């Protein structure tokens, strides 16, 4: 299809500002100044940033702002934040197809963030578990930047070869990355050992956490 | 809530007709016929389904087919195949700020295996984190599909907002989702009821788990 111009990505660091291109914008029929933004965060809906060129929607930050010069527009963050990391769009209205058309999005990292290592907390199966006959443990891993972790269980000190699910981690509320790993186990397993672990490696660093059965 | 409004989720069977509907598009100013459907597949740009209503673009199949009555548009998806599996958006070209205003967005399933209820395992904090003065009570949320839910957290009979945390549903081994939600809460907290519930619905039916301080 036909789209205005817009670079593939762009990426910066905290309190750094980026400005997205977008050519293509000037209107066939007419001389229309309609070039608006857009912001598209994984899994929701556009956001609409910008209108008119420049003029701003209300509960939008200042941070953000639109300009155009002939044939391109541009959108400009200021102060770049972590939760400014998502899929950003322009759109104009074309005199030469009559209708709206959009960017093929420029997606935006903000890169240089501190690291963080995971918190770990390891929650052995509940009573009212082991009353249904199964026993699961969770581990739970919060907070940590990069968002990228492995995790390796153990039964005392052996790796554990089955029974493992852990979820691809996901940025939460505070732009950190959370992710949870669940080992199901039968009761006999679980009572058969002193103790089983969820060792978590972040960056080269592993993180562990033991519990056992009381 | 915003402008143009649609289910946040359906799905249908390989082979059957389903129809997704937006309301809303008669009290946008200026609107008109310009109502559009998009489909976006994860990670990849939305892709224009239809426009003016019910016109498709070079490529897009009839099975594809958008109509228009009254304050609702709708999209219909006859002879449903695996890859429609993926988000859609209507939108509407909306004269107050010569922008285009997008619907929530409605994901959709192609059933590929019979609809499973999630597993809802609760965990009360762990001594190890008392001891350490936290109290993160974990609802672990496994094997469901379609893969979305909603949770919702109850400290006693009362609803809970701040603390609450809840992973995107990540795709399991056996290709059924999991998920967890984690309310973080200080330990004096975690006291000062005599109960916490996890309230999760999925495909209509909302099952709850309670946990309690002992």
């Amino acid at each position: 299809q036909t789209a205005l111009t817009q670079p593939a990505s762009v990426s910066g660091s905290p309190g750094q500002s980026i400005t997205v291109s977008c050519t293509g914008v000037s209107s066939i029929v007419g001389s229309y100044n309609l070039v608006s933004w857009y912001q598209q965060h994984p899994g929701k809906a556009p956001k609409l940033l910008t209108y008119e060129v420049n003029k701003r929607p209300s509960g939008v930050s200042d941070r953000f702002s639109g300009s155009k010069s002939g044939n391109s527009a541009s959108l400009t963050i200021s102060g770049l934040q972590a939760e400014d990391e998502a899929d950003y769009y322009c759109s104009s209205y074309d005199g030469s197809s009559t209708s709206v058309v959009f960017g093929g999005g420029t997606k935006l990292t903000v890169l240089g963030q501190p690291k963080a290592a995971p918190s770990v907390t390891l929650f052995p199966p509940s009573s009212e578990e082991l009353q249904a006959n199964k026993a699961t443990l969770v581990c739970l891993i919060s907070d940590f930047y990069p968002g990228a972790v492995t995790v390796a269980w153990k039964a005392d000190s052996s790796p554990v070869k089955a029974g493992v699910e852990t979820t691809k981690p996901s940025k939460q509320s505070n732009n950190k990355y959370a992710a949870s790993s669940y080992l199901s186990l039968t009761p006999e397993q679980w009572k058969s050992h002193r103790s089983y672990s969820c060792q978590v490696t972040h960056e080269g660093s592993t993180v562990e956490k033991t519990v056992a059965p009381t």
